[PDB]
């Protein structure tokens, strides 16, 4: 009564996990995150929505011989953070920016056990980089960059065709943030949005255009 968790190889050492929720007005919405393999260590880039799918995901990798070293959540909404509590319960390190952890707390959610400040953060040196482009979809949204394969996980900041719900957005800042992100990751081979298909670096430009339009629409009565 709700489509099963998918796990699909995207590139060498990189898998996309897709979990599903019904969202009022939007239908059955896929949520994409990654699993990144560094030698025999696995890192979750976003959790699924639920504890149950987070556990399915972890078990798939552990069964195949990988050690779950950590998760990083790209923003505070539950499509990035739903599994943090379960991971914490299993003593799997969970990561989020300081600002994401603040907004988890404000939202009455379980926090990541580890936090980081600043604009650039290496989760794994030379392998998994976290970048804060500025506010957009949410105040805290970050992207995750995999330098070896030139893969950008955009999370819910990358919105090539429409912005989604602006309830927690900073629409005034989003164009400036999008310009920064576009300027920094023109090199991306694959850009992975949360809620639409994988594309290339062109999704950075499309997101900027959407942000610009959305800011314009915000200024109409
Ligand atoms: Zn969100
Ligand atoms: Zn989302």
């Amino acid at each position: 009564s709700l489509p099963d968790l998918k796990i699909e190889k995207l590139d060498e050492g990189v898998y996309v996990h897709t979990s599903f929720e019904e969202v009022n007005g939007w239908g059955v919405v896929p949520k994409h995150g990654l699993v990144v393999l560094v030698n025999a260590e696995a890192y979750l880039i976003d959790t699924p929505f639920t504890a149950k799918d987070t556990e399915k995901l972890v078990t798939w990798f552990v069964e195949r011989g990988y050690k779950i070293k950590g998760s990083i959540s790209s923003h505070f909404h539950s499509d990035s953070t739903g599994g943090i509590e379960w991971l914490n319960s299993r003593s799997i390190p969970t990561y989020a920016s300081e600002l994401t952890n603040e907004l988890l707390k404000k939202d009455g959610k379980v926090q990541a056990t580890n936090s980081f400040s600043g604009v650039n953060y290496w989760l794994v040196k030379n392998k998994i980089e976290v970048f804060y482009p500025g506010p957009g979809h949410t105040p805290d949204n970050v992207v995750v960059w995999l330098p070896e394969r030139k893969i950008l996980f955009g999370g819910c900041f990358i919105k090539p065709y429409g912005l989604g719900n602006l309830g927690d957005a900073n629409i005034e800042a989003w164009p400036k943030s999008a310009k920064l992100l576009k300027s920094k990751y023109g090199k991306a081979k694959l850009v992975v949005p949360s809620h639409s298909e994988v594309g290339d670096a062109s999704l950075l430009k499309l997101t900027l255009e959407q942000a610009v339009k959305g800011l314009n629409e915000s200024k109409k009565p």
